[PDB]
């Protein structure tokens, strides 16, 4: 057979922090360190289908913070797509797993998930995750 009820999930690991206004965000974050955060994502979750994850894309963002005492806001992130993820609830033989994007993202990235409707400027925890459906109704297997 074929299981045609899997989804592709766009995932993003975020570190948002403040730095002194005379510094640059690239003194704190590197493409190398963000790639190593990606390597720490769980790649064998019970909800994971075949074909693993896309190439990770590191990103560094900087802006002066109006509300801070002379500080800049740094947003260091690494994004990738989980090509094939199960839909619904999944029984692995011993227990149930919720394969919804929020609980799936939190298990795989290990940080609290926030809906894309909540902007980075309205999130006050330092480490968090993003996850949303980028493709629905894909095969769960690689064929
Ligand atoms: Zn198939
Ligand atoms: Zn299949
Ligand atoms: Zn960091
Ligand atoms: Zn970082």
């Amino acid at each position: 057979g074929h299981m045609l009820d899997c989804k592709a999930v766009a995932l993003k690991w975020v570190h948002q922090f403040r730095i002194p206004g005379g510094d640059n965000c690239n003194f704190y974050c590197s493409y190398d360190s963000l790639y190593q955060q990606f390597n720490l994502w769980k790649k064998n979750d019970a909800c994971q289908g075949a074909d693993g994850f896309s190439t990770a894309i590191p990103k560094i963002q900087e802006a002066p913070c109006s509300d801070c005492p002379g500080s800049k806001t740094c947003i260091c992130s690494v994004q990738a797509t989980a090509w094939r993820v199960r839909n619904g609830k999944w029984f692995d033989g011993q227990q149930w797993f919720d394969c919804d994007v929020k609980p799936y993202t939190e298990r795989v990235l290990g940080r609290r998930w926030y809906d894309e409707s909540e902007a980075d400027k309205d999130i006050y925890v330092g480490y968090y995750s993003r996850g949303f459906i980028s493709n629905d109704n894909v095969h769960c297997g690689s064929q």
